[PDB]
């Protein structure tokens, strides 16, 4: 499989989440929010957020808002 980390193309597990996919790649959160396919989705659900071939990522740093 492969996926665009922070406009980086990758390959890594299909059907792996974010979890997965960071964890994979060797990244992991400590403030970090991500947006896949443009779809930016809550750190917690990239455990449950299986990642495809093809898996495309934003890399946010923290997680700040106002």
């Amino acid at each position: 499989m492969q996926i665009l980390f922070n406009d980086q193309a990758m390959q890594c597990a299909a059907g792996q989440t974010v979890h997965e996919l960071l964890e994979q790649l060797d990244q992991r959160q400590a403030g970090a929010a991500l947006a896949i396919n443009q779809q930016i989705v809550p750190r917690e659900q990239w455990a449950q957020h299986i990642v495809q071939d093809g898996d495309q990522i934003l890399l946010f740093q923290v997680i700040a808002g106002g």
